[PDB]
Order: structure tokens, then C-alpha cells, then sequence
């Protein structure tokens, strides 16, 4: 990327003090960061959130020479305790720099978490490397969990880092609150019909006009070539989506991953629109108030609202505290409003409410808007309070080695019954799920879609064994690995074992792909084909049980073959009982103690012979 100017003279010619820096792969950490940049004026400074990518760093020694100056990270990690992609060159300069921080000011926030091995390892790495180089901490680090709740971490982190920052800089509660915007709005009664976004995601008709190469800013419009159902019984549906990227030049190996950007229901779109009175034909453009500001407008502009509730905001998670905080206003009950307000608490009734109304009960803003009657906020505003919609990833079901111009997709559709009383419907699957191959030519079901490069990969050798773990959704990668694996059989070479270890409830109810692993299994391409089923039998029977049974020729393939053993699927609980699984087979046949068996899986890890692709 091509970085921009300085950010420390930026601030000095904008007169702002404080900088937050955010590590954001799903957009968490951005919109903390902005929040703590908005904030600075309730305390008599001045703030603005950047992207560290689109800058040098080595500036912070500079930051000294703006009086009151400070810096904030907000930090999420991802892969393996890596920084997020828009954070790496930061942490690539952080080890290899000697430059010297003192007189800089520093505070961080991490987005980290308890369900991975190195929970926040980006915010602890930075906040210590900053005060190695010589910087001098500001407020104590933050060590926010998703897995619990991340809000409320930083909605406490936030509570004290204002305060301790006044202190210090000897700063009054100034601007203590009043409703400020970001954006301002200008209604276009004209505009040619040629420059109104009507969904792209990065230039203005670059859906229509498609032209390589194409990526997360230009995602390359597939054509949907297939769409069936996997799962046999009704109880849910689970779908086999296939994706024409011909002529598209995008290239990916078994193992990565399809993002894709998903319309939000058009109903639920209507519905808001209608609720609020608002016309959402109108076409307009929300233009930022800072003029300086690269960030000119919140989303693609011109468009008009309905465009950008359906591809461009996100309208089906629950809304954050900040955002009904500033919604509070436009509650004309008083009763609403209050609780409203106090959504954004750090403890008591309104936090609890919050955390039960709200996220518990997974209200979308349609729900709040319908529960508290009294809220009608103006269209122009809520767009701008809204988070950006964002893409949907799919571990690729498909190797490239057989299927070099088509990406596989195998999904479950979320649909399930909120405790807000409505159905809820996941948005990029139910897209998905209504995307029809059509016939021929008549129509053309394309979705947007780019492919990110992942380090889920099969051995080099052909020869080296492999281990796959992947019950339910977690197939899918596996896929891939067999028909590649199946494939350099067919090529002549030299294929070490391929043992899958997968699972379903039912046979007769949802095993997916239950045709093709048994002609994979039947040609020899799976040296084994092990299935629990966990709803046939009154007791539960999952892949760890099928693992443990086969302990002494895992443990040889491991120890003696340098087999790679692969998981996929479920991170909450499967992921962590299978390796604690694996941590029981090392221990017997070690033998080891407990401790010396953990550190001995961590080390397949660290080695590559130990490779996750789960999600929740
Ligand atoms: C690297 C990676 C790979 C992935 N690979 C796959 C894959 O191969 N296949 C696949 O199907 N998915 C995969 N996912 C999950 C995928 O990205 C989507 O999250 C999933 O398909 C649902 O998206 P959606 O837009 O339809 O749902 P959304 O509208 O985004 O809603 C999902 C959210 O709804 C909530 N939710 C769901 N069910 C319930 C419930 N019963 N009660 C309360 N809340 C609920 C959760 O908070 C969840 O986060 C992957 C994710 C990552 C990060
Ligand atoms: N937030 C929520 O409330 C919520 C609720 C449901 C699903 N989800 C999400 O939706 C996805 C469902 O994916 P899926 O359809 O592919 O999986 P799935 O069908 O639910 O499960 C696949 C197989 O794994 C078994 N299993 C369950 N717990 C296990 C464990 N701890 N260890 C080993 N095996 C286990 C299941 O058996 P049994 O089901 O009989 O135990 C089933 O046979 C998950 O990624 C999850 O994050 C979220
Ligand atoms: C593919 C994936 C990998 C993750 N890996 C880690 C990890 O190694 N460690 C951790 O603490 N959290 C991990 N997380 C969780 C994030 O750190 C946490 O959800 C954070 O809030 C995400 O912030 P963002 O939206 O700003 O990127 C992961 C999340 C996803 C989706």
C-alpha cells in the first residue's frame, strides 16, 4: 500500500492530541477505536482513529512534540496469536525497530479471548514492545474476551482510561455530552442514474463493469453454478453451493477460504423504512463534517437508503451501547429513552438490561424500534450509527487441482427462534440459500465473492500422513483435501494414509456428502472412513471417541509417520475436547506426564503438523 503522509503532522494541523490505532480483521476493533477517538471532546481534546497500515509508525517518536499527545491501540488478534492483516507491517517494524519512544504516551486495548491458545496475544505483545522501546504506559492494558462479553470489557476499560487520562494531563469533564454527527446529509432531487451506488463495494459500477484483479475492495461476481440441499432429513437445511470464478484469474489451493457479501432480507428492510416513515427511495449522500478526513462519507455515496440497508449496513446484530446510547433522543416515553440511555452502563439494571434485552435475546434494530414504540429516529441518523455489513467467510469445500475454475461452499442456513419472541435469519446464508443456478442464460445468479489465502494446508510430501477431524460443517474443508488427495492418487504418486474422522447426528438425517465419501472411502482414497453418529444410540458418539479408539495407530502415525492432523469445525467445544483428546493419546503412548503431553501437541502446532479451521 502506498502510506499516507504523517500522522503526527496531521494532528498538529488538525489540532489533535490523541490517535487511536486499530487492529481490526471484522471490524470490532475499528469501532472501538472510533468511539475512544469521538470521546476525546467530552474531556477538552481532540482525537482521530487510524488505520496503521496506511502509515509509518517509526512517526510515534514524533508524537512528543504535540503537547498532551497520546496514543491508543485497540488490538485484535487472529490466525495463530498473529496481528491482524491491516496490523502486520506494524508488527513486523515493532521487532525489528530500535527506535527510541520516549516522552510518547501509550494505552492499549486488546480484543482478545479464552476459546484460542494465545488469547490477545497482538495487545499483550504491543503494550509491552511500546514500553521496551522507551514509551511510558498511560492506563493499565486491556484484555477484552468475545467469548464472554467484549462490549461490556471495554465499556469498563473505557470507565477508567477517561478518568486516569484527565488526571494525568490535569483535564476537565469538559465537553461532559451533548448529540455530535459525524456526517451530514445532502438529499440529491437529481443526480444521473450513472454515478448512484447501487451495491458495489469499492468504484462505481464495478459490478457491471468487472475487471481484475479482483479482491475484498473488487470482488469478482460468480456466477452460481449449483445450489443443493446435503442433509437428507428436514430438521435443518444444509446446502452445496458451487461458484463459476472463470475468467476471473482468482487462484486458491484446498484450505483457503470464500468471503462473500451477502443483501440483508429486503422484507426486514421495508419493515425499517416503514416504522420510521422514512422514503427509502430517497437518494442521497452522508458527507463527513471533516472535511480533512479520508473517511468522506460512511459507505458508498450517492445511494440511496434502501441500497444501503440492504448492502452496505448491518441490520441483524444487535445493536452496540454506544449506538443506543446516541439513539436515547429520539425515544419521546420517557421510561424508553431511559433505558436507552442506560444500555451503555457499567453495571447495574441498565447492563443487565442490555445484556438480556439486547445481545441475549439477539434484538436487530427492527425489534428495538417495534419494542420501544416511542423511538423514531430520523433515517440520515440511524444509517450513520449503524455498523458496515460485513462479508461472510466459507472454508472452500473444493481443491483447485480438480476444480480450478469453481470454489465449493457447504453451509447450514441460521434460521432459529430468538428469546426476542421473532424468527431470526442469518443473513449470508439465507442469500446464499435463495440463489437459484436459474437455466442456462436465463438469469444469472452471481454472488460477489473474493478469496483470502489461509495457512490450512495439506503436507508438501504426498507420502506424509493425514489425520482430518471435522464433524458436521467442519466437512468442509476436508473436501478439498480428499478430492486433491484422491487426485495425486490418480496422478501416480505416492499417497501416505488419509484417515477422516467425521460426524453427523444421523445417517438418514444430515451426513453430509455421504455419496462422495463413500466413493472416495471405496477407491481407496480414505484409508478410513470414521463417522460417529451422535444421535443413533441413546449415549453420544463423537469424533474424539472414535479417536481414543484408535489411540495406538494414531499415536504410530504421529510419532513414527509425522502424520499432520487437521481440525475443523466447531472452535467452542469440539475443537478443544478433541485436543484434549489428542493431549490423553500422546500421554498413554509417550508416555508423558499431562503437562508434557500438552506441551508436546502445542509444539505439532508450532511445527505445522497441528492445523485448525474452525469458526462459531
Ligand atoms: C474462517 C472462517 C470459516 C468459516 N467456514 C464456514 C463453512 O465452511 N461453513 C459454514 O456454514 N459456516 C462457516 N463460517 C461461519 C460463516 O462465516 C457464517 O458465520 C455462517 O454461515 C452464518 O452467517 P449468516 O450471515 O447467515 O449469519 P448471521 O446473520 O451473521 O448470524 C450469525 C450469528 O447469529 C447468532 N446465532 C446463530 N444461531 C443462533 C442461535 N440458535 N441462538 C442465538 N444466536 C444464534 C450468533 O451470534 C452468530 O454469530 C466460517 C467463519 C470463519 C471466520
Ligand atoms: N450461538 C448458538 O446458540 C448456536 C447454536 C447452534 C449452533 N451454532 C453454530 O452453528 C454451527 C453448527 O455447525 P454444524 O452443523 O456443522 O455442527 P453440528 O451439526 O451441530 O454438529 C456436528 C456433530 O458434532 C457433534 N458434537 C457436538 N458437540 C460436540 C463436541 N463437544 N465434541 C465433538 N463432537 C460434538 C454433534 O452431535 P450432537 O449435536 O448430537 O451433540 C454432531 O453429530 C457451529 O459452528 C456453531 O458455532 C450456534
Ligand atoms: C478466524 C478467527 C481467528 C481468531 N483467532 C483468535 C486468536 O488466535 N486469539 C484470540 O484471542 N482471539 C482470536 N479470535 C477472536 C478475536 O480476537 C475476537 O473475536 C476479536 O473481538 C475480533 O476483532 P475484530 O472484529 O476487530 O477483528 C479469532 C476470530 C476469528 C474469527
Amino acid at each position: 500500500p502506498v502510506k499516507e503522509s504523517s500522522f503526527v503532522e496531521k494532528m498538529k494541523k488538525t489540532g489533535r492530541n490523541i490517535i487511536v490505532f486499530y487492529g481490526s480483521q471484522t471490524g470490532t476493533a475499528e469501532e472501538f477505536a472510533n468511539r475512544l477517538s469521538k470521546d476525546a471532546h467530552r474531556y477538552g481534546m481532540r482525537g482521530m482513529s487510524a488505520d496503521p497500515e496506511e502509515y509509518d509508525l517509526a512517526d510515534l517518536s514524533s508524537l512528543p512534540e504535540i503537547d498532551k499527545s497520546l496514543v491508543v491501540f485497540c488490538m485484535a488478534t487472529y490466525g495463530e496469536g498473529d496481528p491482524t492483516d491491516n496490523a502486520q507491517d506494524f508488527y513486523d517494524w515493532l521487532q525489528e525497530t530500535d527506535v527510541d519512544l520516549t516522552g510518547v504516551k501509550f494505552a492499549v486495548f486488546g480484543l482478545g479471548n479464552k476459546t484460542y491458545e494465545h488469547f490477545n496475544a497482538m495487545g499483550k505483545y504491543v503494550d509491552q514492545r511500546l514500553e521496551q522501546l522507551g514509551a511510558q504506559r498511560i492506563f493499565e492494558l486491556g484484555l477484552g474476551d468475545d467469548d464472554g462479553n467484549l462490549e461490556e470489557d471495554f465499556i469498563t476499560w473505557r470507565e477508567q482510561f477517561w478518568p486516569a487520562v484527565c488526571e494525568f494531563f490535569g483535564v476537565e469533564a469538559t465537553g461532559e455530552e451533548s448529540s455530535i454527527r459525524q456526517y451530514e446529509l445532502v438529499v440529491h432531487e437529481d443526480m444521473d442514474v450513472a454515478k448512484v451506488y447501487t451495491g458495489e463495494m469499492g468504484r462505481l459500477k464495478s459490478y457491471e463493469n468487472q475487471k481484475p484483479p479482483f479482491d475484498a475492495k473488487n470482488p469478482f461476481l460468480a456466477a452460481v453454478t449449483a445450489n443443493r440441499k446435503l442433509n437428507q432429513g428436514t430438521e435443518r437445511h444444509l446446502m452445496h453451493l458451487e461458484l463459476d470464478i472463470s475468467d476471473s484469474k482468482i487462484r486458491y489451493e484446498s484450505g483457503d477460504h470464500v468471503a462473500v457479501y451477502p443483501a440483508n432480507d429486503s422484507a426486514l428492510v421495508n419493515q425499517i423504512g416503514e416504522i420510521l416513515g422514512a422514503d427509502l427511495d430517497v437518494i442521497m449522500s452522508l458527507n463527513n463534517l471533516d472535511e480533512e478526513s479520508n473517511k468522506k462519507h460512511p459507505f458508498p455515496c450517492p445511494t440511496t437508503y434502501r441500497t444501503a440497508l440492504t448492502y452496505y449496513l448491518d441490520i441483524t446484530n444487535p445493536p452496540r451501547t454506544n449506538v443506543l446510547y446516541e439513539l436515547a433522543q429520539y425515544a419521546s416515553e420517557p421510561s424508553e429513552q431511559e433505558h436507552l440511555h442506560k444500555m451503555a452502563s457499567s453495571s447495574g439494571e441498565g447492563k443487565e438490561l442490555y445484556l438480556s434485552w439486547v445481545v441475549e435475546a439477539r434484538r436487530h434494530i427492527l425489534a428495538i424500534l417495534q419494542d420501544y414504540p416511542s423511538l423514531r429516529p430520523p433515517i440520515d441518523h440511524l444509517c450513520e450509527l449503524l455498523p458496515r455489513l460485513q462479508a461472510r467467510y466459507y472454508a472452500i469445500a473444493s481443491s483447485s487441482k480438480v476444480h480450478p475454475n469453481s470454489v465449493h461452499i457447504c453451509a447450514v442456513a441460521v434460521e432459529y427462534e430468538a428469546k426476542s419472541g421473532r424468527v431470526n435469519k442469518g443473513v449470508a446464508t439465507s442469500w446464499l440459500r435463495a440463489k437459484e443456478p436459474a437455466g442456462e442464460n436465463g438469469g444469472r445468479a452471481l454472488v460477489p465473492m473474493f478469496v483470502r489465502k489461509s495457512q490450512f494446508r495439506l503436507p508438501f510430501k504426498s507420502t506424509t500422513p493425514v489425520i482430518m477431524v471435522g464433524p458436521g460443517t467442519g466437512i468442509a474443508p476436508f473436501m478439498g483435501f480428499i478430492q486433491e488427495r484422491a487426485w495425486l492418487r490418480e496422478q501416480g504418486k505416492e499417497v501416505g494414509e488419509t484417515l477422516l474422522y467425521y460426524g453427523c447426528r444421523r445417517s438418514d438425517e444430515d451426513y453430509l456428502y455421504r455419496e462422495e465419501l463413500a466413493r472416495f472411502h471405496k477407491d481407496g482414497a480414505l484409508t478410513q472412513l470414521n463417522v460417529a453418529f451422535s444421535r443413533e444410540q441413546a449415549h453420544k458418539v463423537y469424533v474424539q471417541h472414535l479417536l481414543k479408539r484408535d489411540r495406538e495407530h494414531l499415536w504410530k502415525l504421529i510419532h513414527e509417520g509425522g502424520a499432520h492432523i487437521y481440525v475443523a469445525g466447531d472452535a467452542r467445544n469440539m475443537a478443544k475436547d478433541v485436543q484434549n483428546t489428542f493431549y490423553d493419546i500422546v500421554a498413554e503412548f509417550g508416555p508423558m506426564e499431562h503437562t508434557q503431553a500438552v506441551d508436546y501437541v502445542k509444539k505439532l502446532m508450532t511445527k505445522g503438523r497441528y492445523s485448525l479451521n474452525v469458526w462459531s
